């Protein structure tokens, strides 16, 4: 079903002098769900229940997002990908995941999860992905309509758009979900970002870090690395395709459709497809997991 209620209860743990929030329910091997920008663990609330009893169900809030602590002092050099990865690697380590992890990823969760998976390949049992950064991007991979806005995030205009006006939460988010969100739903997405200024910094630092047209060079290299590895890895994969979709279409989709040992389904959605087809997404993940854990 749909619903505005969160899944499970938020737990907290100290990492690098900051508290990080996460959902961790049940026993066994982890099914590890990673949200991206501008969302949180909340993104998976109607998907995680389909995996009830199939393992340990985990959804972490990235540093500065959801119920995780803000970075202090926050500024234009904080919340880089390398910074998020440092906090996330340490969190995942502290959680004692073992060596049979199923990853479920989206958006920046996919850059982070694909990267982690390449670096910890032996520990990774399966990868389910949707609307993911399969490879370094080009401006031609972006739907025409959304190009100028994303380019403006990556210019001097970005602070006003995002820190002042919360454009990523209030415009991009609902704009890339096909069904209308409820009041309670937008409230939960708005909450980490209620205040103008540095509270919203993660939602602007993220689009500045997107590996597009060669830049930033460190994130491009990481994405080129995992692109090459994923196209060769025999690790089982579930590609959840979306129609009309958003990021994972055209050339990007061409590429991830070359990856080996892969099942695919198509669901209704643009980018944040979890809000459009939760049950279809949840059911495919659960079947995938059942097949990997007979
Ligand atoms: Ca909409
Ligand atoms: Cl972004």
């Amino acid at each position: 079903s749909l619903g505005a209620k969160p899944f499970g209860e938020k737990k907290f743990i100290e990492i690098k002098g900051r508290r990080m929030a996460y959902i961790d329910e049940g026993t066994g091997d982890p099914i590890l769900f990673q949200h991206g920008n501008p969302t949180s663990s909340y993104l998976w609330r109607n998907i995680m229940p389909h995996c009830a009893g199939l393992g340990r169900l985990i959804a972490c809030d990235l540093i500065g997002m959801g119920d995780s602590d803000k970075l202090d002092p926050s500024g234009p050099e904080r919340y880089t990908y390398a910074e998020h990865r440092d906090y996330l690697d340490a969190l995942w380590e502290a959680l004692d995941l073992g060596d049979r992890v199923v990853l479920v990823v989206h958006d920046w969760g996919s850059v982070l999860g694909f990267d982690w998976a390449r670096r910890h390949r032996e520990r990774v049992q399966g990868i389910a992905y949707m609307e993911a950064v399969a490879m370094p991007l080009e401006w031609a991979d972006f739907p025409e309509q959304d190009r100028d806005l994303f380019q403006a995030f990556r210019s001097q205009a970005g602070e006003e758009l995002v820190l002042q006006d919360n454009v990523f939460v209030e415009q991009v988010l609902p704009g890339l979900i096909l069904r209308p969100l409820s009041e309670a739903e937008m409230a939960a997405y708005r909450e980490p970002f209620l205040a103008a200024g540095e509270a919203r910094r993660p939602t602007l630092s993220w689009p500045r870090q997107i590996p597009i047209a060669g830049t930033p060079a460190d994130v491009v290299a990481i994405a080129r690395d995992y692109a090459g590895w994923l196209s060769e890895s025999p690790i089982p994969k579930l590609f959840i395709n979306a129609e009309p979709g958003h990021l994972t279409t055209g050339r990007i989709r061409d590429f991830c459709r070359t990856w080996p040992n892969q099942t695919e389904i198509t669901v209704a959605g643009a980018h944040f497809i979890q809000e459009d087809s939760p049950d279809e997404i949840g059911a495919a993940i659960a079947a995938f997991v059942r097949r990997l854990r007979p």
